[PDB]
């Protein structure tokens, strides 16, 4: 599609105690996408559970929002094309135990429940937890200097 | 299923040739994985047929045993839930010419008779190649500290 | 001193445009430091002027504030002991042209314009800068994992 | 079937500006292959046009040309057992949004046109490319201290 | 002087707590030193008060032996000319604050109790660390295949 | 002081034999140097005799050519401010025993008969090495994408 799409992506608090900060960044900043947005913050419980709002049924979902909330995370807004899906790819399948090495999950993570970082599954679900996530001043605009040899 | 499975990973001597030793370590320290046993030996001839019973009248089976007397073995034993599936997973299949890229023989071998590392295939098998390769009192007993990161 | 001794490091937009927000984050992480506040941002001129403003009679000053300007930059705060003193030999010295490889600029930098980062050169102005760059609420407070392994 | 098999990796502009050429040669030296010919070159453009022969009726294909006339490219001839196979898996697929993690292009491309990297597809095309790209006297023999360890 | 001089080289139990093992082993072997000996033990506490007998009347001895034992030490023996000296330059200063980047303390300790790694300070030392950590069976004997080209 | 000053780097044949020509390709291209020539060579004897004229008379003269004659050798020239200088640091000390980690021989050498790569001592010693060892031809003139961002 177009080359400024944007998903968001998130260190979960379980990557960010392991030291994954930079080798994650690393994935998405080699790969030829571009930071247009990020900050670690500590939300409150209302935002978390409004972000897993889809999964309020779940039996794991009081468990995954205390887990959201035992840790600093490191939220970003990357900008690319097809970056949505190629940033899903770049994490891996949500199960780790699912996933293929050379993915974040697969070369990082085990359990489902403490699978490091988190990545929008749909081009709508990125503009909504963009939004919630980020207020518009927080989203920075530049060019990459290498944006010509990224893309055709 | 049990986070404290076990399996037996071991670096064959073309691994230790190449200079692979941190890197294949790498591997599994970065998933998540708790080394529990590990050691640098050169184990006689009968304990090597008797690693691969199972391959007694193949063709390759000489050469194969010889190979693996040609040097050191770096013998690991690695613990986390569901370590023998994913172990395997990390080293890719058995003919790094089908195996894919991210694991350590899509990275590092080229040739089925040289794919650098070894892993149990099955639960059973680790058991059998654990109790084969290490006494028990050197398995060491020790907490992660990022445990409660690692699994929920 | 304390471990609870903070400083502040910025990737310059240099240093952004290079791709080096995941290399630089590695560094310090992989040092033991805890990151406790973290944003992309674009300050203002005027915002700069004054993190630079014991240079403002400098030859330099003018082209260094619209160097600062042109791109996007990594905030960041990082906490340990001696994290001040330790962060600038991270950094290595202010003309990469006299930086040992092993450190940021000498791994990344050529010229003294171009050095990629940013660090504080003492507590006091360490606290100056984070009270300029970032608010109260923006310094997030956890605990590492690993905390009592790091720390004697 | 054969280890003096050869094929012909190239490096395309953008690989050489994003500075890939480090990467892109380690991944092949680090699974096996041997360098036998490499050079920086900025062919003219009959030279370009020959080796994209077969795509000259494709509606991109004078993009492409000009493309790969915008800056140097790093030519190699890698040898190997299986290695025009392997090595297309290395580079990974032709558009890199079905390319891989793990990949060259699954962790450093996005655009088709902008794929950093090219291989050869078949042994046939293989003696084809390396005999337009280089002079028989370019490629040098010698023995890797670690066939042995290599290849049964 | 010759190229089978031995140096006991320790990874305390921080550095195994903090997943460096793998980085720590890549740091000698991807300079050219020997890996004779390796294993993961557990010592009891009569064994690491003989380790550092010299120091039984510092006042930080008893913790010293005490965080030993707390956790798993991955001891190995490294062979290579000048191996004792060179190893001590690789692990750097004894505390972290006086090390310098590139080291295995500079890039991942920071604390004098916690720093992450040990190794002989002599040759005479070296011998009877080697004596006390290591049975002499399980020092393995074997010519790496690069010995010709990292010796002269 | 000019940022188009070159150097002319070698990579000599143990470091080709042992797997080095990605990461020390790596050590000038992430500091920020531009690639403007190079080739993978069997050069004669009589240039690499020409090429360390200055040392006919030395005990190691004839052991130091017969050496260099006993593997490929990658021929590169890099162009940037101060590379000559800075391109010596990157390299280490001539006797790896003397070198600090981080550079190249400091993290990959051992012996001074085998310190892996070579580097231009001065920059008129640069222009002889780069004109004997490459035709003008050989040198590629491009800019680099991110040249406004490594120079002010
Ligand atoms: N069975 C489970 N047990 C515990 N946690 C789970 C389980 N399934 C999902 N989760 C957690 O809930 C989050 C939401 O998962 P989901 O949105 O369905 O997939 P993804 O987050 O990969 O798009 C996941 O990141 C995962 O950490
Ligand atoms: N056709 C073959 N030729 C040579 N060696 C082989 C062949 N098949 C298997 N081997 C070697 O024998 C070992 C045992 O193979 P196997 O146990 O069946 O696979 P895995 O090691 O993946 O469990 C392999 O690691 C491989 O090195
Ligand atoms: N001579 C110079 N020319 C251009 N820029 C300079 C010069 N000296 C310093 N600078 C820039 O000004 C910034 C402030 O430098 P200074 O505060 O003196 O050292 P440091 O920032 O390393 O503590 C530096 O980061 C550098 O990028
Ligand atoms: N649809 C397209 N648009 C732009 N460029 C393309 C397209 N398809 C292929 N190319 C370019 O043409 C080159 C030749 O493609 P092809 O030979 O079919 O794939 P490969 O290079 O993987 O063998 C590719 O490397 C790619 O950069
Ligand atoms: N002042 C101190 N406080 C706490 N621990 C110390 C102190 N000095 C040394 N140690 C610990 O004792 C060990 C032995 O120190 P020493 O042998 O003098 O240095 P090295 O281990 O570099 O040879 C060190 O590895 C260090 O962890
Ligand atoms: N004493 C020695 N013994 C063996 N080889 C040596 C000795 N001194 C130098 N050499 C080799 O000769 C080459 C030329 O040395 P020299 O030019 O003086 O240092 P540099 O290569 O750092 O400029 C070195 O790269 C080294 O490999």
């Amino acid at each position: 599609s177009m080359s400024n799409e944007q998903t968001f992506i998130a260190i979960k608090p379980d990557g960010v105690q392991r030291g994954l900060i930079g080798p994650i960044i690393s994935r998405f900043e080699n790969r030829g996408f571009k930071l247009v947005a990020m900050k670690l913050v500590s939300p409150p419980q209302s935002q978390l559970e409004q972000h897993y709002a889809d999964l309020s049924d779940k039996p794991f979902f009081k468990g995954l929002v205390s887990y959201m909330l035992s840790g600093p995370i490191c939220a970003m807004v990357w900008e690319g094309r097809d970056v949505v899906k190629t940033g899903r790819t770049i994490l891996g399948a949500t199960n780790p135990l699912a996933s293929a090495p050379g993915t974040i999950r697969g070369d990082f993570a085990i359990d489902v429940g403490r699978n490091v970082c988190h990545g929008s599954d749909s081009v709508e679900n990125a503009k909504k937890e963009i939004a919630l996530w980020f207020k518009p001043e927080e989203l920075i605009s530049w060019k990459s200097a290498t944006f010509d040899w990224v893309y055709e």
